[PDB]
RNA sequence: GCCGCGGUAAUACGGAGGGCGCGAGCGUUACCCGGAUUCACUGGGCGUAAAGGGCGUGUAGGCGGCCUGGGGCGUCCCAUGUGAAAGACCACGGCUCAACCGUGGGGGAGCGUGGGAUACGCUCAGGCUAGACGGUGGGAGAGGGUGGUGGAAUUCCCGGAGUAGCGGUGAAAUGCGCAGAUACCGGGAGGAACGCCGAUGGCGAAGGCAGCCACCUGGUCCACCCGUGACGCUGAGGCGCGAAAGCGUGGGGAGCAAACCGGAUUAGAUACCCGGGUAGUCCACGCCCUAAACGAUGCGCGCUAGGUCUCUGGGUCUCCUGGGGGCCGAAGCUAACGCGUUAAGCGCGCCGCCUGGGGAGUACGGCCGCAAGGCUGAAACUCAAAGGAAUUGACGGGGGCCCGCACAAGCGGUGGAGCAUGUGGUUUAAUUCGAAGCAACGCGAAGAACCUUACCAGGCCUUGACAUGCUAGGGAACCCGGGUGAAAGCCUGGGGUGCCCCGCGAGGGGAGCCCUAGCACAGGUGCUGCAUGGCCGUCGUCAGCUCGUGCCGUGAGGUGUUGGGUUAAGUCCCGCAACGAGCGCAACCCCCGCCGUUAGUUGCCAGCGGUUCGGCCGGGCACUCUAACGGGACUGCCCGCGAAAGCGGGAGGAAGGAGGGGACGACGUCUGGUCAGCAUGGCCCUUACGGCCUGGGCGACACACGUGCUACAAUGCCCACUACAAAGCGAUGCCACCCGGCAACGGGGAGCUAAUCGCAAAAAGGUGGGCCCAGUUCGGAUUGGGGUCUGCAACCCGACCCCAUGAAGCCGGAAUCGCUAGUAAUCGCGGAUCAGCCAUG
């Protein structure tokens, strides 16, 4: 057990807060809680799309919600009827009355959370783990970026023994509180147990 | 069949499905050949894996230089006879094919006879000298045997001199000394070995061999080319030689020393250590014959780079030529290590020997011995190995280097006591569960009176305290009373249905919902963290772990990452078949150090006038502070050591060589922790391992330990007065101020959503004074009694106030802990959880 979360270790600099807004004292908790709820819905729904991150800004009964996807068309929908149900379904949950934006992902092949879920899926589809991995890695590696690295839990293949798979190219400096490394964790339910998927992606500098 | 497969995911057991193979057959068992170059003629081996005979002498035998000529045995060639048939090969043919059978055809090694060749081998004769042996002359030598002399030292005896201890050991003791030892001087007897030279050397067939001297004797090397003329190399059997030990007869016996006698160490010592002591070690003759008898490498001969050191002879002599010993190395060899003209290379001759480990060098037979034993030397059985060299790593009571409060130096403490808190044991109806060496034990639990709580008893509910959905039925939302009850819950009573569609309307249908019943199912802190994610601990904040390309190597891998130096560091320098790069190290980030800019409802007579002199008001942002940005140390500067890095010192400076401290914890280790945070695979429970409730339990003890607090006192303790802080906290809260009460605190009550109100006095400190060394104005436990507050409730189990009681305790056994600075020690204040609170954490 080691290696702090590269994100939170960088929250001060090269990386920000998924929920930026103020309050406190007697609202925070209630308000904060409110966030887990949305993120709750957006995640169980906009999956097949590529939920990458969920920014949530606030200014008193006026939330933001800016879902990050790779295939925004799925979030949107036919002509945009589904961004009507979600946007509306979100209210039946929070009467705060908020909007909902959707920013496409510039080559999801560079979004940790995605580079992982990608892998995740493959695993659940019973795909050689060692490959999906080496595969994903090269992808990132091959789509710009100066460094990538994917890690997969144990039971790789339903092995009776809890193993670990590696693979990783370029530079990936988790200690350099400046590097600006994207992180992401994909869980992998499976007939033989649960497998965790970690993906780091290193982009430029500042 | 070999390797193995099965201990709760088995492609290796059993069945199913499927699939491959082969098909009137397919498997099996046994035996022969093959694979097996694993008896090797074709086609192997012996330095370390199994394998060189301990050495020599030499018999049978095998092998044999150069030239010419006879034979022409081998050998080769031609002819021919034989080589029946069947089978085999081939062509053709018959039974519808084939199998099977018929016809014809081919070849055959060997052997007989005839003829031919004559290179090579055999034989014969003749001749030579390049092998070998002899001769001439020279050299070195611990080669051997015989006799004899020499000095040192040791022990024993005699004399002198001289004491009280000597000797011995990790310490000791036995032992020896006042019948005087040891230690010193002199003299005498005896045995054994033989210093320095001496060596990395010599000689010998091996074993083995060193004081010197003489004598008898072996071998050997060189120079000369003088003599013989192939006379040669090997060598089964035989014979002889053969360390030490042991054996026989006899002598000798100084020292040493099996056995044995005591001493000591040890849990026990028939052992390592110590003091004695026999065989023995010694010599003679006789016997034994083994050995890591090792170069672990048979003998001889020819051939294939060098260099370097060394012994010995010749030499036109620090150069070349011969013999011997070592080192390093060409080609080559080798599994590698390594070997390499002192080959483990290239070749030829001959000899010995191996053919998996264990059983066995054992059993039996035989030969040999005085005996101990020796040489020759199996199998049954059994196991899949035994094994060799080298690579990585780990480990060592191995070594060099080197870090960390790791040790030491030092300060305070723990182990003693009272208490607090955790843990074990005891125990209990239950005292829920986990954590266990460091890396469990005030740890999860930043808060157990109920709740929490998962345990225990008792009462009680079952689609349930929770999620989506189905079938039949009544009524449906929901709100308010009553009875039994500890509560839960069970039983039960009355207000009250609208919502959409169709219908004059009664009324019917139908959506969200409630309830009985059946169902899918909830739920489970119920096992498994050796099925897992997740997160954490830990070696380690240690300085390391790797990758690419190239190079080395059959290969595993090595090289770079080692080496010298430097560093907090695989940090940096220089070197180097490596050149780089990644993860880590560093830097980036935060807080504290000086400074500036920005901003002043913080702050100040600092500058000014008014004052209820409390900066209160005017006013001003200077200073303080506030919080943002930014500057600033880089060994940059000077001296000096160094190749360089880097190191010592100095200067300016708030700050110096990473300015202090954070945050940050590599590839990996441990089947490390957690299925009780959460997640999830499998197993298990579903009138119950589900759920509610009250009460109890998680809080007991006569015990032990851990982590703590408070002390045992006057470098103190009590009272009065009075001074300086930081960091946090506060609406369903912090509470100034007054009165009340000794007080806890109650009642009234202002300000504050808070740099500019409150929690707050900070305490140690300072000032006056008291106590006066005593269990004492030290210590506060325990207990009695009263009382306040929180909370529905404080018996089991709260905190607090007041009086009374005032205990253990006079500084802690073995052992053990933290800390290198603003740290340790010491003194308070704050917060999280939290009604309150056992926080001395
Ligand atoms: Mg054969
Ligand atoms: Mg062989
Ligand atoms: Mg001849
Ligand atoms: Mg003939
Ligand atoms: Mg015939
Ligand atoms: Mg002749
Ligand atoms: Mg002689
Ligand atoms: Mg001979
Ligand atoms: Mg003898
Ligand atoms: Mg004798
Ligand atoms: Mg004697
Ligand atoms: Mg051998
Ligand atoms: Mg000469
Ligand atoms: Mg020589
Ligand atoms: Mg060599
Ligand atoms: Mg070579
Ligand atoms: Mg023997
Ligand atoms: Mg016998
Ligand atoms: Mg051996
Ligand atoms: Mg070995
Ligand atoms: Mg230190
Ligand atoms: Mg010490
Ligand atoms: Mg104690
Ligand atoms: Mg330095
Ligand atoms: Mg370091
Ligand atoms: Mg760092
Ligand atoms: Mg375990
Ligand atoms: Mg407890």
């Amino acid at each position: 057990g080691n290696k702090i979360h590269p994100i939170g270790f960088r929250l001060g600099i090269t990386r920000d807060w998924e929920s930026r807004w103020y309050a406190g004292k007697k609202q925070y908790r209630h308000l904060l809680l409110e966030d887990q709820r949305i993120r709750g819905l957006l995640e169980k729904e906009l999956y097949s799309a590529g939920l990458a991150r969920v920014d949530i800004e606030r200014a008193a009964d006026n939330v933001a919600v800016t879902v990050h996807v790779a295939k925004p068309g799925v979030v949107i929908g036919r002509g945009g009827e589904r961004i009507r149900v979600l946007r509306e379904e979100l209210a039946k949950l929070t009467g705060k009355n908020v909007a909902l934006n959707v920013q496409e992902v510039q080559n999801p092949n560079l979004s940790a959370p995605l580079v992982a879920q990608r892998v995740a899926e493959q695993i659940e589809r019973r795909f050689a783990v060692r490959r999906a991995i080496k595969q994903a890695v090269q992808r990132v590696m091959e789509s710009g970026a100066k460094g990538a690295k994917v890690i997969v839990s144990g039971r790789i293949g339903g092995a009776e023994q809890a193993r670990t798979e590696w693979a990783a190219q370029g530079r990936v400096p988790l200690h350099t509180l400046r590097a600006n490394i994207d992180y992401g964790f994909a869980l992998a339910r499976t007939t033989y147990g649960v497998l965790g998927v970690k993906a780091y992606i290193f982009l430029g500098e500042v």
